[PDB]
């Protein structure tokens, strides 16, 4: 059911496995991720953006990921927002029903950064609802000092190729779960199937699957997927719209668009180590 | 807020003005209703088939909607089930929040379908919920007993150019709500729209306006909208990935396709009279 985000990553950040955090922006996402999760017994880091959020609502934001939750209640599911960028919008969140809030302060220097964050922090920690930051190259020294500080439940250090030897000296410093942004690998069959389908990723590269794995290795416990589902959900889409100009049942331009990026998932919650968890 | 079917249809029946029922099959299609409903002073009729129940769980179809009205607490809203085919699926959309459902029952002889919906109308009535059957072309006699045996809250008369004398008739001699199936008239702006994104609606020929005008005239109440709604959508969709093969921002895709197909809806809604009837 809906949990606080650092139950799931607490868990991880002890065995020493990833839990793939999956954006949503409508229901089709939504459905598509859930039926990943149930298919792989993975446990769900569910995303929203501040822009899904403006998109959706954060009623129905949370309302939807509520009723799919009441729909697989054995699975464990945090809702979390995605790279809030002020107080007042991880407030908002937090008051909605988000599990799991992200102030991204990254940009500040390090004392703004520690004092928006401890502020984010107070108040999420007072409703029972989890905090990441972000720092960064991260200085690991700072890290452990901000972590300290600042209590946050999770941090996003800027490791980047990966910076795998940065890594492990932030996870041993800090001790806490980790997250890496920008996580999406774009595998070859997606991007295959986005070519085939007519659409073109600007020479665009991921992060290869042998990398997201040695970071889960070097102690990343939250790995942000947004731009795999999209590329697979929208090339199925674009396929659909090539191949029957007659086609207007929305159905069945997003049934296969949902099962390619439920495959997507399915297969990310495998590599990252979260199948078979529950 | 949610009410039940006949609260919005009597209304509409005693003032002779027309409400479109507007299917919906996910989220997009289901905000930009409400927001034509909301911009336009006019109450709402939500229609969901039995495949698009499946397709989004009957669990989640209710579940936005609930969601919806209380963004919109001062429009009356109706949540109805399109073209129901058995009593247990009637059944279920009550149990699950629907508050009106149509028992399709037209293709029975006369006394199975007057059997069939006196049973759905016994539970639905227990329940509070309204309901709606279908009949036919219809003969207007057989409709008058059909209305006063069934005790059916408004009937689907088979009247379709459209026989506006058997309309009249049926009208008078049932005076309940009466609803005009496969009613959408593919406006000439959507099927330019269409075109446009390279679509193909092979030359499918829609209602034209005035005869949705004079059905309403004749004692029409509900007008049955969804291919219009579609066809609008998935133009929009058709543009933005012909425009842009590198776009796959599902908002890139969808704001364009919910705000053309909310203007139908806006569109309709003035057509038949129900704009500024809250
Ligand atoms: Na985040
Ligand atoms: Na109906
Ligand atoms: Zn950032
Ligand atoms: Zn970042
Ligand atoms: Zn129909
Ligand atoms: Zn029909």
């Amino acid at each position: 059911m809906l949990v606080k985000g650092n139950e799931i990553l607490l868990k991880a950040h002890k065995e020493g496995y990833g839990v793939g955090a999956f954006n949503f922006v409508n229901f089709e996402m939504l459905n598509a991720i859930f039926e990943a999760g149930n298919e792989e017994n993975s446990p769900l880091f569910i995303q929203a953006s501040e822009g899904a959020i403006k998109y959706m609502g954060i009623d129905m934001a949370v309302g939807m990921v509520k009723i799919m939750c009441e729909r697989y209640p054995h699975i464990p599911v945090a809702l979390h927002l995605d790279h809030g960028t002020t107080f007042e919008s991880c407030e908002k969140a937090v008051k909605a029903g988000f599990t799991s809030v992200m102030i991204d302060a990254s940009h500040h220097a390090f004392e703004e950064n520690l004092e928006l964050t401890s502020k984010v922090v107070k108040m999420a920690h007072n409703a029972g609802v989890s905090v990441e930051a972000e720092l960064g190259l991260v200085n690991p020294k700072e890290a452990e000092q901000f972590v300290k500080e600042s209590q946050v439940d999770y941090l996003a250090p800027a490791i980047g190729k990966l910076d795998f030897e940065r890594l492990q000296e932030v996870k041993r410093l800090t001790n806490i779960p980790l997250v890496l942004h920008g996580a999406s690998a774009i595998p070859d069959n997606v991007r295959k199937s986005y070519l085939d389908a007519g659409g073109d990723l600007k020479g665009s590269k991921g992060v290869p699957f042998e990398f997201l794995q040695e970071s889960v290795k070097g102690g990343i416990n939250k790995v942000n997927t947004d731009t795999d589902l999209r590329i697979a959900f929208i090339a199925e889409v674009r396929k659909v719209a090539n191949e029957d100009k007659s086609q207007f049942d929305l159905r069945k331009f997003f049934s296969p668009a949902q099962l390619a990026l439920k495959n997507v998932v399915k297969e990310r919650m495998k590599l990252l180590g979260s199948a078979n968890k529950i």
